[PDB]
């Protein structure tokens, strides 16, 4: 038993909600949320830039230590920082890009990051800004990821969209 509540269940393992991610993490304080990152950790808009904006800059702060000492990371790759104020950590997770031309196949790889984590709270990878499909987003989801992920979906639209067309 955990503490996320009004989830609406998709499978043994994946739960879905309408909900803006910052303020549900700030709720729940999960063990792990997910940032929905680029390579550089510049947490610009979208979940990253709502996600650093509601840390106060810090997650920014420690991002930019962080890739001063190892680089960018790998497109579907990740790596594990602090939650600061929202969660324990926060796992941030590289999705393809499409408005970059990222190859789609990348975003099974960036989902498998989630299984190294028994719970999460997390976005679809590669939606909103990062212009994937998030239909698609959730199927990838629904056959990568085998632990308990909480998705949480900003647009009450797109929510009730991928609720109606989930197989
Ligand atoms: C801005 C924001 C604040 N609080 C939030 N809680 C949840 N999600 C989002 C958000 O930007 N989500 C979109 C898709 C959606 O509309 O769910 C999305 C955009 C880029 C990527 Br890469 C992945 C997903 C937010």
């Amino acid at each position: 038993v955990n503490s996320f509540s009004g989830y609406l269940k998709l499978t043994d393992n994946v739960y879905i909600k309408n909900a803006d991610i910052v303020e549900e993490a700030k709720k729940v304080k999960p063990t792990v949320v997910v940032n929905a990152a680029n390579v550089y950790l510049k947490h610009g808009g979208g979940v990253a830039g709502a996600l650093n904006k509601a840390t106060n800059n810090a997650m920014q702060v420690e991002s930019d230590d962080y890739i001063a000492t190892n680089g960018p990371l790998k497109v579907g790759g990740s790596c594990v920082l602090s939650g600061h104020n929202l969660a324990k950590h926060c796992l941030h997770v590289v999705g393809p890009n499409v408005n970059k031309g990222e190859d789609i196949q990348l975003l099974k790889s960036a989902y498998e990051n989630f299984n190294q984590h028994e719970v999460l709270l997390a976005p679809l990878l590669s939606a909103g800004i990062f212009g994937a499909d998030p239909i698609h987003s959730l199927r990838v989801c629904v056959d990568t990821v085998r632990t308990n992920v909480y998705l949480a979906v900003f647009d009450k639209n797109l929510y009730d969209k991928l609720v109606s067309s989930f197989l």
